[PDB]
């Protein structure tokens, strides 16, 4: 060719069209939308690729069943609804599978008691009672600064120790790096679980069971 | 046919237009809006229609000139002022059509005072005082909780006996099934009119006004 | 013709391309926004010009220079963070370059602290210490109504008389005109600079530097 030749009548077909059933275009946005997704979710895994060494190997972090071979990193703050809620079920999980290493990360979205709260489960972590004090914490409905002390104390956790670990200036800087790092992962909240590639993003805990099993088997195939 | 056959030439002839004309697109996303809006006045109209023995047929309710062929229902709270402002061309609309029922839900938006003053109307209103106390509050520019009993007290209102109906659970629960009915009418907020299978929602009269005529012209049909 | 024909087979096609290549629609979305875009820019130099005699010539605004030939007013509130860090800048850009003339509109956009080093700043106006109190005032971090007077003590101010001005219903109806001409302008909030047809929205220092060139360059082609 050797001339821009316009074409009327195809357009006003086109407009017609498009006017007649604009549900084309509803259609066109979710196919949009469903490539973003893709988009999105490509960039999740190969962040959390990236990190994997902070996510799931940080010797600070509390770990439930370190023996495990499968590192489920939970991203969690101890008066989020959502975290207690499922805080019963990600135990029982652990539970009845053992090769499942429950990395506990404290990420504070809250204010001053939500900063207690984990300051007290990172300065009590070498005592060797998380898994009690995570539950007993998550248990308490309206859990208070003082409340968790009380809870702590219930426990039998060095008080005088504990409170000392918790409020040093590398629990400061623990928190700080979390903070961090879930930014990084763009994260948006709590709870978030990271297993494999996968992230979870909320209290989905059949996701969250489904992609264990889906690790299990991809490790599996060695 | 018995083959998928590309065209990439009316591919690029539809992008082409779409590009230089992207009105169509402002055009078809209007068709959709108004298909959108007509879905949702048929759901509020079969929603009005199955929860018409709740809305325009409740004992508990305060109704003016229960006479009424034509039964036209307001969701309104006594401190919001579009229902202020709504309220005396309300009246004069009773006044000068005597054949309207005006079925007077008291849809509490707000905090303790509006309570309050729904309250006062709800145990007064076997004391055959609701329209002039209605208007009264509804005057009010700033009611308080004080206020509205000073006003109610204003107007002979038997005091103790209109305050011990009021806080009754009786009234508790009318009140909590009026919110429930908003529930299911998918109400905004207030004012809200409901005649006939129309909705009005806000301070619009001359919609109200406008609904009234057609069910008269409707009803008179027969 | 005498005859409308439909052609299934065309729209099929169409609804092809679209879902396969839905990118076309981004496209013609971004195709719009910089129509949209175009419509305000022409509105909003429009308006500069309807309003450039209260602008640029207003008795009671405070002006750096008024020897200046190029009219650069600025919208700006004491206490906005932007207005603060764009302050040095723009008193560096009329130190060196005198054929600027400096318009300070105060449009108080945040509270009582805001309001009262407005008030200062116009009831000191006439007593020819306009730069050094606006720099000043700029300078203090936490500027409040207390800091702001210390701030006017510390620079010689006639504080008796300034004061006695800057409460007068002159300066109140002083800044309301400002913040009624901000609305005509459409203005967001602070900075806003007009020179020229031009408007720049916030603290875009370069923008404004190429705007002022510009009107100098158009001014002198006579």
């Amino acid at each position: 060719s050797d001339q821009s030749k316009p074409d009327k009548a195809f357009g006003e077909k086109v407009r017609a069209y498009l006017l007649e059933h604009p549900e084309v275009l509803m259609e066109a946005s979710q196919k949009l939308q469903e490539k973003q997704a893709a988009q999105q979710a490509v960039s999740s895994q190969k962040a959390i690729g990236e990190y994997r060494q902070a996510i799931e190997r940080d010797p600070r972090d509390i770990v439930i069943n370190p023996a495990g071979t499968i590192t489920v990193t939970e991203f969690f703050d101890y008066r989020c609804g959502y975290c207690r809620q499922a805080t019963p079920a990600v135990l029982e999980l652990v539970q009845k599978n053992p090769d499942i290493r429950l990395v506990l990360k404290d990420f504070v979205i809250f204010g001053n008691d939500s900063e207690a709260a984990a300051r007290i489960a990172l300065g009590a972590k070498d005592q060797g009672k998380s898994l009690e004090l995570h539950k007993a914490l998550m248990a308490e409905n309206a859990l208070d600064a003082r409340g968790a002390l009380r809870i702590a104390e219930r426990l039998g956790i060095d008080m005088d120790k504990a409170k000392a670990v918790g409020e040093s200036q590398a629990i400061t800087q623990h928190l700080a790096d979390t903070d961090a790092l879930a930014r990084a992962l763009n994260l948006s909240g709590t709870p978030a679980f990271i297993v494999g590639d996968t992230l979870v993003p909320g209290a989905d805990i059949d996701a969250l069971k489904l992609a264990i099993e889906q690790t299990r088997a991809a490790r599996a195939k060695a």
